[PDB]
């Protein structure tokens, strides 16, 4: 409140402020020596804690060269010795647009665990993927919503990672929790172990031979000299199945909670700020909404989302105009005041692509015992495991639609050439030199089309190198046109199109990466002001991005708000929390910053 | 000083260029044992000529990607070997003589070797190296097998290598263009763009060649090094001291003489 701050500043508080620092230093040093004064020491401790929080509260909505700011340093000078005597990386600085439409700076506290989790390599990879996704294909209007959602996902990741971190019914729970946390910690280690076991099993299978005689009926036996390969194969297969099972369990205990949290978050936001099942009521096409209908009335709908008051919020949002009893029936809440939820959660899990892939890996691992060569399908995991192979195959899969369409075009044009050759060139397609059994491969539309699509596309010269030479014939001049047109159009152009598509995919991915990097290094992520503005002072842009508008600082502040009790929020903290509740991202500085507003005072 | 000499020789023996020259000497010595060992000295054209270095830089720019795509080729050919071995053993008869039937897919190692060699080294894949499946139960499966082999291995998995090389050429070329553009649009020392200096005619050229010439900075640093410290002037002593503590604040960053004194100069 502007009035109260200036009333306190223009009073005798500051004279009374220096009545304690003298005490807070000398009396503390007096009481520290005697071990019997610990309780009085702690009383003075929380007394000065209240004092310092009051002083911080006085510096709320501060303006550079303001009356309160200039008055504080005077008091600091008058009692400097007491400050030095009382005194004898974690600070988080962000800038918001406060209720006064003026940029303000907020300082808070960051714990060591949060920073350590932020510097973890997997969190770094998630941040890089999010940055690329937003910069490449994103909108400026919805950039802040995506950023806040990513921050929420990162905070939930931090929470579950901290939960799983490790520093007859009684022992059962302890052993089960320890086992599950051990699996969750080493999910990627188990994935790599499964991949290595796949290579080992395939290498063992590389020593296979087949014979009619025991190691017509065919016997499937592995032949080698050492004699130790079959016990190794047996043990490795029974170990690989167990490893795949452990991988699925670790995925369930590690990555499923993120999916459940995201689903509950989107459902709660749709219920509150959209009225999906209140107004929209999707008919049949939104299968996601159709399956989400079953969780509305569950007693524990927001189990993972930290929004337990979502039912009350949606009630206050809609019931006053829409009705009270129907909302209670829909949400399954008693106004006076869990098989279905488990079914919904399992249905959500079974829709997830990664869980399905792990289930398919387990299925093939099980079937590998029926036939050992089913373990060869696990080498496909190298595509989804290694980043380099993913980036290489991204060039192929970037233009998958175009590749399919050009294959269809190849099929159509070869069908046209088949029609022409079948109607005019049936004689030449004699693949048998024996006059006893003339083998015509173009006396049938299906056979001629198969012959064309197979050999004329699989050959280097087209179809003129697979059929009879038309020299010394009536249709020689027509056949030389036919074969050469086939060559030029199908073999040359219609197979250079595929190579051009792949090369253009490589180029597009490379220039997308370059564009994302250039945009990141030339503009600020939060405010969008270009680096040319900040480069007036030396290292201005670097300092701005790393300290003033660090997105990591914004994530840390949002986590700080989430894990802090709402009753203890300060003015700016309460304002930002309220703006969070209504999902208004106006407090993010857009086009403005602290130094831009106060250039005159800073220069 | 035996220990210092030992350390110096250990440092020398780690250097790549000295090792390359030692290997050249070793092959030169062995060429007397067998004259054809002198053929390995033609590899020196790669490390000698600048043009060959630039040409081979396109190949070596994506060496990791090329190795990884060769490994992917090996894996996919192994998969096709597994399928053909479990279902297409009959067709891999490379001997027409009935007396000695030569099956090249009755063994996993032999079939994998046959695939990796001829099916990748042939223009049509593996359908042009084995028996024609016409008039057979598995004809419709074999035509899918050979054509998938062709499309995936021969076409796509060898166009990936060409695309990698072409993208390497493009990346090197655009890197050179970007370096040139950055050099000609901004000052190396202060970073102020050429648009500021271009108000006066030839302003950027004069600025770079005289006011903020990096050659002049190197000459000044050499002048400080070879001059006696007792004879340093005020600015010389200040710059020498800043050199001692490795503080590069004296380099003008974002500021220059004309920018500060525009009012007096204009
Ligand atoms: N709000 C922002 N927070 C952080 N970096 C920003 C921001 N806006 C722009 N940038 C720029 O983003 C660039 C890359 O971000 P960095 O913080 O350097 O992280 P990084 O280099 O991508 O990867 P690491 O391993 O975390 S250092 C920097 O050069 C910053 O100048
Ligand atoms: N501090 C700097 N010193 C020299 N050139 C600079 C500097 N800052 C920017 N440049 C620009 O760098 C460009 C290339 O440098 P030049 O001095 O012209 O040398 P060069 O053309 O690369 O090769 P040569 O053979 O030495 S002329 C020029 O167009 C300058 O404008
Ligand atoms: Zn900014
Ligand atoms: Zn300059």
């Amino acid at each position: 409140c502007t009035g109260n701050q200036q009333s306190l500043a223009h009073s005798r508080l500051w004279d009374a402020v220096v009545g304690f620092l003298h005490v807070f230093a000398h009396m503390m040093m007096k009481l520290a020596q005697d071990s019997s004064q610990i309780e009085l020491l702690k009383e003075l401790l929380d007394l000065q804690k209240d004092m310092v929080v009051m002083l911080l509260s006085l510096l709320e909505g501060n303006v550079v060269n303001g009356m309160i700011a200039r008055q504080m340093v005077d008091m600091l000078v008058e009692s400097s010795s007491n400050v030095e005597m009382i005194l004898k990386p974690y600070l988080g600085r962000i800038e918001i647009m406060g209720a006064s439409r003026r940029i303000e700076r907020i300082y808070f506290e960051i714990s060591e665990t949060n920073r350590a989790q932020w510097e973890m390599p997997q969190v770094k990879e998630s941040k890089r993927q999010f940055i690329f996704d937003v910069v490449n294909e994103g909108g400026e209007a919805e950039k802040m919503e995506l950023f806040v959602s990513f921050c929420e996902d990162t905070i939930f990741e931090m929470q579950i990672a901290a939960q799983i971190s490790e520093p007859f019914w009684g022992e059962l729970e302890v052993q089960r929790v320890k086992f599950l946390n051990y699996l969750s910690r080493n999910f990627y280690t188990l994935r790599f172990l499964a991949l290595f076991l796949a290579f080992a099993i395939n290498f063992i299978l590389l020593f296979y031979k087949v014979s009619d005689s025991p190691p017509n009926m065919v016997y499937y036996f592995l032949e080698e000299s050492t004699g130790y390969m079959e016990p190794a194969l047996w043990c490795l297969s029974l170990l690989h199945t167990l490893v795949a099972f452990l991988c699925i369990i670790g995925y369930n205990c590690l990555k499923v909670p993120l999916v459940i949290f995201k689903r509950e978050k989107e459902l709660a936001r749709k219920l509150e700020f959209d009225g999906l099942y209140i107004t929209e009521q999707p008919g049949d096409d939104d299968v996601k909404g159709q399956w989400d209908r079953l969780v509305l009335n569950t007693p524990s709908f927001p189990s993972n989302y930290w929004d337990k008051f979502v039912k009350r919020k949606v009630l206050d949002k809609h019931g006053d105009i829409f009705g009270r009893e129907r909302i209670a029936e829909l949400l399954g809440m008693d106004l006076a005041s869990d098989v279905k939820y488990q079914i919904w959660k399992f249905g959500v899990i079974f829709t997830d692509n990664s869980f399905l892939y792990l289930g398919w890996y387990m299925v093939m691992s099980l079937l590998g015992h029926y036939n050992n060569f089913f373990f060869a399908a696990h080498l496909l995991d190298i595509a989804m495991g290694v980043k380099t192979l993913r980036t290489i195959l991204s060039s192929v899969t970037h233009n998958g639609k175009q590749l399919v369409m050009t294959v269809g075009l190849l099929a159509v044009v070869v069908y046209l050439y088949t029609v022409v050759a079948f109607n005019f060139f049936r004689k030449f397609y004699n693949k048998s030199e024996d006059e006893d059994e003339p083998d015509m491969k173009c006396d049938d539309m299906m056979t001629c089309y198969l012959f064309h699509m197979y050999v004329g596309v699989r050959a280097g010269g087209g179809i003129g190198d697979e059929i009879e030479d038309p020299a010394g014939d009536e249709y020689e001049l027509y056949r030389v046109v036919f074969d050469i047109t086939f060559f030029f159009f199908v073999i040359v152009i219609l197979l250079a199109i595929i190579q051009g598509l792949i090369i253009d995919a490589f180029g597009e991915l490379r220039d997308q990466q370059e564009q994302v990097k250039e945009d990141m290094e030339t503009k600020c992520f939060i405010c969008g002001i270009g680096s040319d503005y900040f480069d007036t002072t030396p290292h201005g842009f670097e300092t701005h991005t790393l300290e003033e508008h660090n997105l990591a600082n914004y994530m840390f502040f949002l986590m700080y708000l989430i894990n802090k009790d709402e009753t203890e929020h300060t003015g700016q903290e309460s304002y930002v929390w309220k703006m969070y509740q209504e999902r208004c991202w106006d407090f993010f500085p857009a086009g403005d910053c602290f130094r831009k507003q106060y250039e005159d005072q800073l220069s």
